[PDB]
């Protein structure tokens, strides 16, 4: 059967929050079956724990923020993307501050650390949420859509009014999340330093953790990791936001200029429409529509 997975070993990492600019220490730990992904602020006394679920998303401005009362865990999406890509069902994520570290701006450092720790299969069937009806949310010209699909696939399209320009579609049962998506970096326009550092955001942002773009070009000296890196990163963001569902998806997501707000809203509409989805397990991995890497 397709079995639940956790980490084989604990792993640690350190870095800076993109938005807050704070040094943060990160600890990923194994967790028992049906725990899901749980974030833990271990700098507070008592320790405050926020399950990574759609219901705990409190802010969606330029990142996906988990919130429980007055306590937040900011920028969960890239880490959650890495967990989903390697099929981690259960894990404690400890943090010494209010934000996941940005690392290099992509999921690469996370997938690397996870696979270094190794994966551990658990004796419980993995639960999947299967999309059985189209579910669509729109707001003005942006749209986010679930469509039934025998597998897992993400299509995205962005329309930035900028000289450097986009669309991509990836089927994750036939192409590698790691090779083709995980290295795609966070990005920001120099245009938006008015906006960002008037809202006191992106305090930790630099060329070390983001593609910086002026009116005409990428300012990073070594340029781009992929020709379509921007749209690839949006796909990475979506995978992260969709994992707040609490179970892995069988279906297709289509994004049209969507982002954190509209992705979360899709999940909330999905959850609410119980005719559009079902929980399923696979007693024989050989007949299942998706597959994962050997542990
Ligand atoms: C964090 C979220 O998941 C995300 N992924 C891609 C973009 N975004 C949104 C975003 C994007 C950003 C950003 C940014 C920025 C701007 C300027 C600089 C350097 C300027 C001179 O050294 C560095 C970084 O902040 N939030
Ligand atoms: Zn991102």
């Amino acid at each position: 059967m397709i079995k639940q997975r956790t980490l084989k070993n604990i792993i640690r990492a350190t870095g800076v929050g993109l938005h807050s600019g704070e040094k943060v220490y990160l600890t990923l730990k194994p967790a028992p079956v049906d725990t899901g992904i749980v974030f833990s602020r271990t700098d507070l006394d008592p320790v405050v724990e926020i399950p990574a679920r759609a219901e705990n998303v409190g802010e969606t401005t330029m990142s996906t923020t988990l919130v429980k009362g007055d306590v937040k865990v900011d920028t969960v999406e890239h880490l959650l993307s890495a967990m989903a890509g390697l099929g981690i069902d259960n894990a404690y994520v400890e943090l010494s501050a209010s934000e996941v570290p940005i690392m290099d701006g992509s999921a690469g450092p996370f997938v690397f650390l996870i696979q270094s720790a190794g994966l551990q299969e658990q004796e419980a069937a993995k639960k999947f949420i299967r999309i059985k009806r189209e579910v669509s949310v729109e707001e003005g010209d942006k749209r986010a859509v679930f469509v039934p699909f025998d597998g897992f696939k993400v299509s995205f399209e962005i329309d930035f009014d900028h000289p450097v320009f986009q669309q991509a579609s990836v089927d994750f049962s036939s192409t590698s999340f790691v090779k083709e998506v995980s290295r795609a970096r966070t990005f920001g326009f120099m245009r938006d330093i008015e906006y960002l550092r008037s809202q006191n955001l992106a305090l930790g942002g630099s060329v070390e953790n983001a593609i910086v773009v002026d009116e005409n070009r990428v300012l990073n000296e070594d340029g781009l990791r992929y020709e379509d890196e921007f749209v690839k990163h949006k796909i990475l963001d979506a995978i992260g936001d969709l994992y707040l569902l609490g179970n892995s998806l069988i279906g297709e997501f289509r994004g049209f200029k969507s982002g954190h707000a509209l992705n979360n809203q899709l999940l909330r509409t999905l959850i609410a429409d119980k005719d559009a989805w079902e929980v399923v397990t696979f007693e024989d991995a050989r007949t299942a529509p998706i597959s994962y890497m050997r542990p």
